[PDB]
């Protein structure tokens, strides 16, 4: 039984951030537990506060009209529980839940780890005689908890686009509303734990340009590789397939380049030496001592721009 | 209590795929949330519009006489809620309700990674004392967000078979529809994580036939069938169990023979040598250096072209 | 309320299988979708069919008493949907749902990967003031749908035993049926990815008879240990522990004991060497170089047979 | 409304296991499916045979005043299933369900692999005006299917402690019944899978006492131990961390131990022996050759009594 | 319908704990199943224990009023039973339900595995016409079993901070209350498992200065390394990313420094030797053998301090 209206029946939504939890790279979702807050005039309900009751009244759901105010980009259905619905002496309806989902929102891993990130959290609404419209009013946008965690992230801001878009969905007028919260991934236990242990692999592995031994350099450019394709495997693991170039991705194939044209100077090294031409043995070598660690804080200099800089 | 129809009922449906997710390939499984858009005409309710009511009268399902409508391939009972019941003026009812299931659809992996997929969502409905027909309408099965995901995944097109399969089950006749979602793999990481690394080591494993020692040329031999044999696993974990034959499970088990047959000639040229014979040793190695790269850009054509162009 | 029974009151059971699915091997559990169907005479529900209403009169689940069915080995309740409610007119009752659970069933690891398995479901009834007995009707009992998969099994029969068996529980009696879905696996994975290649690092692995250098034959022998324990350990995580002896587990542990025996090989011929002996060196190793792939492919035939031609 | 009791309402429980499985050794959580069999005088509803009805007079739960009965070691509430409300004319209901729950009981891993443990599965019951107070009726506990799986452990004995304990909580007396699953662990996959072959490479750890060269015995001694911590990680994988000393985690300690003594041993024949006093280098070795067999032997019988004899 | 109050409505609450389990270092969530104990005055339920009835009326949930009291930082709804609600005469309700929910509670990983940990469950409770408070009673609080888990943990106290944080929220104010679970770790399994071998396989490492010879001598820093590089991903993995810098994630960047520079050594003494001058060699390697374990020694000294003892 929809409020008569002579014209669209506007609902303003809000939502308050309790907690937030679980964002899952891979699965491209993370959780949200928050306050929904709807209002709209149903003025059908105005009862004038000195001719009975008093200044509020007060009602269980059943007995109202309210809103279906759905979410969009979610998995499963929004879990809710009423709190409170308090109709006002002119007939203004507040409602208030708390309802907790899961947020299904694309992430953007191209500067991965140091990426930063805005999920999306929608709410539409379906018209039926009379169309509705969702409008997000500022004063209950305002509101998460300082306490609020969502684990390995730095959360900046929480807001809501104020224009609604209108859809129109299977005969019927939809209203659209996208409340979003920007944060930033943190990129400090990378450093110690991926980036610099690969580095000195890295470089323990070209460290062969110092030696004349076949043996002890093939012994250290393959068990290096080795430990890099391990890496390569941790970090491939916890990350969705992206149809696009990501950053990591970019210095860690890299990484892999310089193992193979290492294992093709020794190599060269060693048929050039048994061929009796150290003259030259040892020219490639000399030369590589220089030319693989440049080519690569060149290559990265290069990969750096790239990326984050342009 | 079914509308007492004069032939077969005619059930309209069509689906609009809001959000897609999870496509699992191990399980052969995906997850889908949608609309889905059921009109019958129920003519026992019959309005008057200017001798009552307005030209909508709007029902909860409990009142009105609804077709069992489910789905074939779903893991667990499909789970939904009723958004709409608006009964025409005419005895003509519109059901909208918006659905989230996962569905059971078979995957091939013969072209794997780069496939196409046609995954399928079946809808059937059971007929009691009338029949009953479900049917697609090419406007309401269009659907499909903008944004819809399905990661890794890109989506062609969403589309139904127009003409229903009657099915007859257990004395009693059953109609079944065909929804379609064809989608492409995207290919890309595969290059740079899985495909052009276990080349490299490939490539690695053959640099020992520049090399007159028998101890470099067994670490370098190994140490690469070990990294290959951890690319098999890796690959070989996140995928189903096939009783064909997969066209990246050729190429690898390929390799697994180069692995082998290059190992056998390193001991052939090791016992050749310890024999005082290096004029058969050095032969055989260099026949080895052209071969080994040949039979393999020969075997890979070979392979690429018995399965995707024929 | 039950139907006053002269004698055992009798249920006519069937199911027919829609989508079979999650196999789990370590659980021996697997998933089962279907429909369910129970047929009984209750006399009080016959009103004739001339003097009111058709000739088939369907109830609401809520009207009539329904015997409670339920499923024996199964890890939590199932899910079901009730479809159908048809009493003929000489009290006859149609009933017919359509559920879902998963099943608990022993498996057989013994010739694994080869091996065939039968599943089980039963069905059970527990008696009130009357007594209950089950029975199959194999025209309900037939069911399976052509495109029913179990990924990774290929399913043979799907049949019933018509024979109930009958327990005295608690001071009252029950009716159990046994249904079978016998399936056989799809072995064909394992040679590519398995079997094969653990055979090509075992081949590669005593590759060092024809090498006199102590060394090479260390790295040899170890790092093929490394991959076979790699395998071994792969194969055991996907699989429960077996109380009893596999072929597979078995096969195994035989190339862990030959792995071992290689070593002392090695070990011996070296100190031997160095001891100013190689009159003995190389004639053990020569007489390895025969007898090591004789006792494989003997012990394999002699294991081979013991498990399955047995 | 509870039944007007004289003194305390004695009501007679018993549990029948259908179903176990699912142990998880991490989690100290198993998987019942069970029957639950109250009973209790309730004289309000007194027999009138003769009067009306029969012998027996059987009510759904929510005409009756049943005991609320819940269990204390477990994770969520309990899933359950009215099966039968008779009530015997005398006003003694017998009352029977059937329940699946998952539940959590301490497991003792010092004697892991082999060790027994006993579950445990706590009832109990709250009072209200009247006290009431749980007690186990044989005649329904005395039972478990004899198909109850429990995959990977042999079931010994399911029992119930006869005598209630009762707590005072939160100012109303509770009275709680132990039921025990006393069961022990199948160990003998075990050997073929873990325990022989970490033997074998500890073995061939050592057999570098027979060879003098530093190279092999660094290869040997160094490629075994990381064959033992890729063991140690497995075994320390699939189970939850000690407050207490576990037996295999002593054992694999002392291995950790022996390898270290070994690369330390043949690090000393290096030095040692490009010193060119090798009349001290042979020696060491060749006392190794027994010292570490039996160091190792005697440390192991001294621990198998510490642990199981004592 | 809230009882008319003069002033604010007190709600006096409790937590007695019976299962604590599944505490989740990564997702910095633990589980609680326990029973939440209110009392408040509405005394529009009067006293007539003479004029009718008994000392004690129970009512059902729905004929009373009933706080609605939230957990606050906690994943979905928490799902609880209402064991049983006595109204006293005078007006006193006393509600005692029992409740399973999932708590997300902050970790703090800088001590780890050694840290205690402080788990905080917090109670609100938002107001209508009448203005609510949540308090402590230190008795209802004293909860929990003696049985109580968590496994790998010893739990000290089970508390809840007395004064209330009295919030405004959203035009309207809420009463928070702070419940503590303090908890210390027990690190043990951590030395035989992780510490220990770790610590062992570092000083094989580094036992190559007592070799004079290249090859063993990389051959030793580098096996070592891999499986260094094993245990620091088996750490990391079970670890949430952290912000700061752990003890752990520290000693172990420490480590990798001295793999670094200890393959820096050996790599010198290799080409100075080959320079002939193996007079500074030797007294390079001989500064090592003190230095490297002086070193260490020295910075864990100070590395320990500067987390623990400060």
């Amino acid at each position: 039984p929809p409020p008569i209206a002579d014209e669209p029946l506007t609902v303003n939504t809000g939502i308050y951030l309790i907690e937030c939890y679980s964002l899952d790279d891979k699965a491209e979702t993370f959780k949200v537990n928050a306050f929904l807050s709807l209002s709209w005039k149903d003025r059908r309900l105005a009862f004038d506060p000195v001719r009975s009751g008093v200044r509020v009244k007060t009602y269980e759901p059943e007995a109202i009209w309210i809103p279906e105010i759905r979410f969009v980009n979610v998995e499963n259905a929004r879990d809710a529980d009423v709190v409170d619905i308090s109709v006002s002496p002119d007939g203004t309806v507040q409602y208030l839940e708390r309802f907790s989902a899961r947020v299904l929102s694309p992430l953007d891993f191209r500067r991965y780890p140091f990426d930063s990130q805005t999920l999306h959290i929608y709410l539409i609404v379906r018209s039926v005689d009379t169309r509705n419209i969702v409008l997000a009013v500022d004063l209950e946008k305002v509101g998460k908890n300082d306490d609020v965690f969502l684990t390995g992230w730095d959360i900046e801001s929480f807001t809501a686009v104020v224009k609604p878009a209108n859809f129109a969905l299977e005969d019927r007028l939809e209203s659209k509303l996208d409340y979003q919260l920007r944060i930033s991934r943190q990129y400090f236990s990378y450093i110690p734990n991926i980036i610099l242990p690969m580095l000195f692999i890295l470089f323990i592995s070209w460290t062969a340009f110092w030696s004349t031994s076949y043996e002890a350099n093939v012994t250290l450019v393959v068990s290096t590789l080795a430990a890099h394709i391990a890496f390569n495997i941790l970090v491939e693991t916890n990350l969705p397939k992206a149809p696009y170039m990501t950053y990591t991705g970019a210095i860690i194939f890299m990484i892999y380049l310089f193992y193979f044209v290492a294992v093709i100077e020794v190599t060269v090294q060693h048929y050039l030496k048994v061929e009796s031409q150290p003259a030259r043995a040892a020219s490639i070598t000399r030369a590589s001592r220089i030319a693989f660690p440049v080519v690569f804080l060149l290559a990265n200099i290069i990969l750096a721009f790239l990326f984050f800089g342009f």
